């Protein structure tokens, strides 16, 4: 459905869902989160026992997503690299959160967006992107991502 069903793997250590599943402390416990990366209007703290990077971004053609993928991605990446586990949400978990899953992907991987985005999928198949964030992900993957991936081998 077009806000999935549950918060769902895409890679170890490594999940998306929607608002709901972000307080859903038994599905939380269940898959061993951690680390909330939220990214939605309203994103703020609210569980005990979990770190948060909180993005307020909205669903809008003119949002930026771009300026927050390495924050983003040093929070994943730091999370997985001690074996715990970070669930990205947003409203839906098919678009904000995608987006940004998709650059860490293609960071720690040498995917353009289209592999990672059906990487993304295979787990959680609602994934969409809209044009938008398509669009900065394809100047992530032209002008930037091979500097993010040097950037990861320098400081990990």
């Amino acid at each position: 459905g077009p806000m999935g069903n549950g918060m769902n793997k895409i890679l170890p250590g490594l999940y998306i869902g929607n608002f709901k599943d972000a307080r859903d402390a038994e599905q939380l416990s269940k898959n061993k989160v951690t680390h909330i990366l939220s990214v939605h209007d309203s994103a703020r703290p609210m569980l005990e026992g979990v770190k948060y990077l909180c993005i307020p971004a909205a669903d809008s053609p003119s949002q930026n997503l771009t300026r927050h993928f390495k924050e983003s991605i040093k929070f994943i990446h730091e999370c997985r690299l001690r074996g715990e586990s970070c669930l990205v949400h947003s409203l839906a978990g098919v678009n904000r959160s995608v987006t940004l899953v998709i650059a860490y992907i293609m960071t720690v991987t040498d995917f353009g967006w289209e592999d990672a985005l059906h990487t993304v999928r295979a787990g959680r198949s609602c994934a969409n992107p809209n044009v938008g964030f398509q669009r900065q992900l394809q100047e992530f993957e032209k002008h930037e991502v091979h500097q993010y991936r040097q950037w990861l081998k320098e400081e990990y």
